[PDB]
């Protein structure tokens, strides 16, 4: 997250930290909690995954370096990547992880609604995304779980920008006009996640962007809400 500023405990409890565990254990991808096996990511995060038996999911995490031998996560019995994923500009760039167990509910790990039925046309002016990506392109993964907020954009303004891609009704933007909080590197799969009614609901999963809170380059978010049939079929 460019820009960002600390987040405190319990304060995104839907936010996760998806690790790979070979050749090395390290943060993938962000992710986030929809209920009780089930977590919400970007489908770009599994290039190269072989499987997935080197991934684990750690919960309720802060600070990266709570992350020790005797800390708790889940095991991944199933990684649903969306049938269409071909790249993340291109779209589609959803997935889901089924856990192996469910997660208990507390204050520091909750689920995340989606955008609700009959909220279609709703303005969201409350975003916020999250993660332990870098500070800036050139930068390593932050300890502490960062926060920023974030204005929604037009498709067609962010279109307008990305002329060289197909910004599609899937897909929702975000950014400044003068740049200086995003997104970056580390920060996809998590969450975009918007305030309305005083309720979180997963507006956006964060996807890509051409760098990072650079002006007039809005992040590139997959739009959940063209998403809830998949992931309600995919769900049960
Ligand atoms: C290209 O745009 C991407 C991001 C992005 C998003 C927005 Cl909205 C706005 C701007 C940007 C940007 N820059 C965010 C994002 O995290 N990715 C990802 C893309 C990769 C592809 C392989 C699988 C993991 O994800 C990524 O760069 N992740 C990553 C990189 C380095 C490390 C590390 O040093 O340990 C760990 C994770 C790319």
């Amino acid at each position: 997250i460019v820009g960002g500023t600390a987040s405190v405990r319990g304060e995104w409890p839907w936010q996760v930290t998806l690790h790979t565990t070979s050749p090395t254990q390290r943060h993938l991808c962000g992710g986030s909690i929809i209920g009780n096996q089930w977590i919400l990511t970007a489908a770009h995060c599994f290039y190269g995954v072989e499987s997935p038996k080197i991934l684990r999911v750690y919960s309720g995490i802060l600070n990266q370096s709570e992350i020790k031998e005797d800390t708790s996560f889940f095991g991944v019995q199933e990684i649903i990547i969306h049938d269409q994923y071909k790249m993340a500009e291109s779209g589609y760039d959803i997935a889901l992880l089924k856990l192996e167990t469910t997660v208990n509910y507390t204050d520091s790990q909750r689920p995340i609604s989606l955008p609700s039925k009959g909220d279609r046309n709703v303005i969201y002016t409350d975003c916020w995304v999250t993660g332990w990506g870098y500070r800036k392109l050139r930068d390593k993964i932050q300890n502490t779980l960062q926060k920023a907020k974030i204005p929604l954009v037009t498709n067609e303004e962010c279109q307008k920008r990305y002329r060289g891609h197909k910004i599609t009704h899937k897909m929702i933007c975000a950014g400044y006009r003068e740049g200086g909080k995003d997104a970056c590197k580390g920060d996809s799969g998590g969450p975009l996640s918007c305030k309305h009614n005083e309720v979180w609901h997963l507006v956006g999963i964060t996807s890509w962007g051409e760098g990072c809170a650079q002006r007039e380059r809005p992040g590139v978010y997959t739009n959940v809400v063209e998403y809830v049939d998949w992931i309600l079929e995919k769900t049960q």
